[PDB]
């Protein structure tokens, strides 16, 4: 965590000076729950300290993006390996699929992969709804959805894994393009 030397497992779009920006934003949000001696490395940053800063408090997501993130238990969570390969699926520059994938795993919310066919929908929707879609492209978009339910097949399954959906829906459809940060 505060350390730059540690066995950091981290295939990422960043280069040296991005991590480097990166890690002073993780050093700034580090020290309150452990203020002056860091000793919790691989554990903080926790939940707690993510919820220190203003504009993270009406965010429903914040939560379900640090589960993603790391987590697992309470409190031992975002360490800065986790850090960068977070923000790496946000990052300018990379993929849509990796960000369609983040966009599932905030609607597979307990650990396991197959979430309802509704949450699915949603999910590929809470997308094309963000990126410019007026009546007649959420009419023509989910007329696509309907499609891609037929051969993926839904009736008969019910609940589902997306691994399937994304790469269905990484030929167009919609905002898994620019779901992305600037750092």
């Amino acid at each position: 965590s505060k350390e730059l030397l540690a066995e950091y497992q981290d295939l990422t779009f960043l280069t040296k000076q991005e991590i480097l920006l990166a890690h002073r934003r993780f050093c700034e949000l580090l020290p309150q729950e452990q203020r002056s001696v860091e000793s919790s490395l691989r554990a903080q940053v926790p939940f707690e300290q993510i919820l220190s800063l203003p504009e993270l408090k009406a965010n429903p997501f914040k939560e379900r993006i640090c589960r993603v993130f790391s987590t697992s238990p309470a409190k031992d969570s975002l360490s800065f390996e986790d850090f960068l390969d977070l923000l790496s699926v946000f990052s300018d520059t990379a993929t849509p699929d990796i960000k369609s994938h983040y966009a599932f795993r905030i609607f597979d919310f307990d650990d396991d992969g197959t979430l309802n066919r509704e949450d699915l929908s949603r999910l590929v929707n809470c997308l094309t709804g963000e990126g410019e879609d007026t009546r007649l492209s959420a009419s023509e978009m989910k007329q696509l959805i309907d499609n891609i339910l037929e051969e993926s097949d839904i009736d008969r399954d019910g609940t589902i894994n997306l691994s399937e959906f994304q790469h269905v829906i990484s030929r167009s459809p919609d905002f898994a393009s620019s779901f992305k940060i600037v750092l």
